[PDB]
């Protein structure tokens, strides 16, 4: 029984508004675990590539750097619990502050997992603090490439 | 096909940017005519609001009413070739200045004309400035309801 | 003069006020505009208040260039216009500059705002027809084409 | 020694150029120490006050709540030198990443412990975290409200 909350005002997410796609096992097993299938999903990863850069490019940057939000592929974080999969999605469904809006109107559920997928292959932190890896994971991470423009 | 320039620099676009699909008939009319085949189908106009809320609300509003970009429902333009289709596809494929990037990479050539043609139904301007619109349009043309978000 | 938010169209609410300051509630003009001293006032309150949003040259950078002759609000071309939209605010991070600004201060990063001005004389509205005549654009900044 | 370090690039910041306004007793005693005089002087949170309301609410809203940059007074931190004088210091002079750009063109170095001290002044988080107080003013800590823009 997870308990989603918003990023900004800490109130409870409704995960029944927004847009509805097809029921898939990764939602199912995100709304059950806070856990994230399509982490390891090559081909889920290509598609979320694809969504970031129609949903999110604009504001965080073609490769997550950041340029009027956040770089997303960093260990620095505005919320903490973004470093964790359960953090990322209620921040990306219920919205941030000011210009970062609730996405559940614009995306599916399903839609998110995989552009989340995406912004954790593009990671270029360190394992250390890398939340939603296992122990198993880190020890076997490599940083992905750093970006130019994040300095 | 006609000769699409970018906004801000005045340079020649590449229109064969990607390889998401093959040109729709739509497509492949606009390159030629400079005309959105789909300003007047009311299945397209949805599709493009959704496309609309996703790719662009987030700076332009959800009424297209302005946000951190300008308000893109009003007969006012920074630049006034957006009043016409060509004008407008080349501001989104090809980016403005500051904020406003490239679309190229972001939304296919069809999906552009979707959202061009939804932008175009929520138009709450003047009919004798609303240059993609034909004189049987604009006799027609009433005014969409003024958003009260601006 | 009546004074009006640049979005909402609303009155704005505009006392020791300055010969510039009482010249521009009759007139919609500012003396600044041809005073170096108060161009370079205006230069270090711009920096403080504006630079953060708008670039150090006023290339553009969260809010749009303000050196150039492109506008989001046309009566931006006009030093009315202008103060409305300081004074008064815009949309989303462009607030409102009533509570932390005189209208002194607002009037100086004005002129300071022209004097970097580096579109054509034609769409200067804020020049006389002579000033357009004798014009010398400033120099483009490098962040800007 | 106390070297002062861009917290972006960990380069030795360079405190000649911007606005000079005047070699204050402040500034002097801060560039050899890392400690704000201005912290405990009622006189220069109220001008620190209005100097944050022009050069900081438009990102960081009138409360220091947050807006599309974070809250300042929280006791979270994207970057957790910021709890500390020094560190505060580095990122408003040098700047960190996206919109926050380096403040040493917009503001002289007086100016800015004006702003770190108005900043001080309005923390709400927990005196366990606040590592600029002393440990008398830890024991004796009381921490300002939240403002309701904080959410
Ligand atoms: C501009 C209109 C934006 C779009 C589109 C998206 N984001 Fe965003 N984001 C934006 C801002 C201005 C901020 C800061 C907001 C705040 O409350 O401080 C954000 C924040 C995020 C975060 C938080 C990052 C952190 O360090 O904690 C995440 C994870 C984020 N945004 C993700 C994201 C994704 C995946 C988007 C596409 C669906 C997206 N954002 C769109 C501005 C904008
Ligand atoms: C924030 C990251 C933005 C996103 C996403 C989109 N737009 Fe934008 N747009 C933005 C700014 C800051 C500006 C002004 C730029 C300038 O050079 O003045 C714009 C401008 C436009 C225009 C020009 C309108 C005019 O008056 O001439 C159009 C037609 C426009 N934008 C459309 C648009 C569409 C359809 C988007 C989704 C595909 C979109 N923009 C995204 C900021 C941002
Ligand atoms: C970031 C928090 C900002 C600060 C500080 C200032 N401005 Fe701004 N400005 C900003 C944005 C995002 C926009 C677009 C808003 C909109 O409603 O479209 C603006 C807009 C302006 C304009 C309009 C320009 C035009 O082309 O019509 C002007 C003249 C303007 N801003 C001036 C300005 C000055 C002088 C400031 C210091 C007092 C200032 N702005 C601060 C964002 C931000
Ligand atoms: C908008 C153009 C901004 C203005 C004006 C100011 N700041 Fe800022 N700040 C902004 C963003 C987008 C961010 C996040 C940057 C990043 O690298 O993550 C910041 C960050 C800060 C921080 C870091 C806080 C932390 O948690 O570590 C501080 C201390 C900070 N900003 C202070 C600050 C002050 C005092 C300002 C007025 C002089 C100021 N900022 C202006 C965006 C913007
Ligand atoms: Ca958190
Ligand atoms: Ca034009
Ligand atoms: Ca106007
Ligand atoms: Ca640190
Ligand atoms: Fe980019
Ligand atoms: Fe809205
Ligand atoms: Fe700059
Ligand atoms: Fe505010
Ligand atoms: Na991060
Ligand atoms: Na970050
Ligand atoms: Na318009
Ligand atoms: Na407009
Ligand atoms: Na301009
Ligand atoms: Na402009
Ligand atoms: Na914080
Ligand atoms: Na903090």
């Amino acid at each position: 029984q997870l308990v989603f909350r918003n990023t900004v005002t800490g109130d409870v997410l409704d995960l029944s508004f927004g847009k509805k796609g097809e029921k898939t096992e990764a939602v199912e097993h995100f709304l059950n675990t806070g856990e994230n299938l399509y982490n390891t999903d090559d081909e889920a990863i290509k598609a979320g590539e694809s969504l970031f850069m129609t949903a999110c490019s604009g504001c965080h940057g073609h490769h997550a750097e950041g340029k009027l939000g956040p770089a997303l592929g960093d260990d620095y974080y505005t919320y903490p619990k973004n470093a964790n999969d359960k953090g990322l999605f209620e921040t990306i469904y219920g919205g941030a502050r000011s210009m970062m809006g609730p996405q559940y109107n614009n995306l599916t559920k399903d839609e998110i997992l995989h552009i989340m997928a995406w912004v954790r292959s593009v990671y270029w932190g360190s394992a250390d603090k890398a939340d939603w890896l296992t122990e198993e994971q880190k020890a076997n991470f490599k940083p992905a490439e750093v970006p130019e423009d994040f300095k």
